[PDB]
């Protein structure tokens, strides 16, 4: 499923995400846009031959199971095709686990690249929440 801006704002904010570990909603919705452009379905290889997964691009090294990344571990114990399903409540599940994990969301490159110290709150302007 490819979700619209403000459809995914409420689906975020209805699954605890807004001000998560202190990360307001908008966030959230600018990292999900710079990782897989809103849709459920995005998967991307790694070099490393791990995988990413879903809206919120997550990483088959460490936080789920795709069952070809020798040596990796299942941390949110999902199957990575878990991830990918238009219902995001997974995603959201994991991503609470990773944030949570010290790093904040500096996990997600694409968050640290693009919308680290801008203005996210313009990614939830116009939304009805
Ligand atoms: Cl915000
Ligand atoms: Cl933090
Ligand atoms: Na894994």
């Amino acid at each position: 499923k490819v979700f619209g801006r403000c459809e995914l704002a409420a689906a975020m904010k209805r699954h605890g995400l807004d001000n998560y570990r202190g990360y307001s909603l908008g966030n959230w919705v600018c990292a999900a846009k710079f990782e897989s452009n809103f849709n459920t379905q995005a998967t991307n290889r790694n070099t490393d031959g791990s995988t990413d997964y879903g809206i919120l691009q997550i990483n088959s090294r460490w936080w789920c199971n795709d069952g070809r990344t020798p040596g990796s571990r299942n941390l949110c114990n999902i199957p990575c095709s878990a991830l990918l399903s238009s219902d995001i409540t997974a995603s959201v599940n994991c991503a609470k686990k990773i944030v949570s994990d010290g790093n904040g969301m500096n996990a997600w490159v694409a968050w640290r690249n693009r919308c680290k110290g801008t203005d996210v709150q313009a990614w939830i302007r116009g939304c009805r929440l």
